[PDB]
């Protein structure tokens, strides 16, 4: 069901609060809303057992 979203970039993460991608992860994003992820541009998800937020130009959908 959830809507296919791929990373495009490895990110290293600044904080336990960021999701740590690395390029070709299959992400469930739970947010585009930047009143949940907290700051103007980044998303919520889950990618590796983690659940944060990451820069929305990390990933594409498909």
């Amino acid at each position: 069901h959830m809507p296919v979203w791929t990373a495009l970039f490895d990110y290293e993460p600044s904080g336990q609060d960021e999701l740590a991608l690395r390029k070709g992860d299959r992400v469930e994003v739970l947010s585009r809303d930047a009143a949940i992820s907290g700051d103007e541009g980044w998303w919520a998800g889950q990618v590796g057992g983690q659940v944060g937020i990451f820069p929305s130009n990390y990933v594409s959908r498909g």
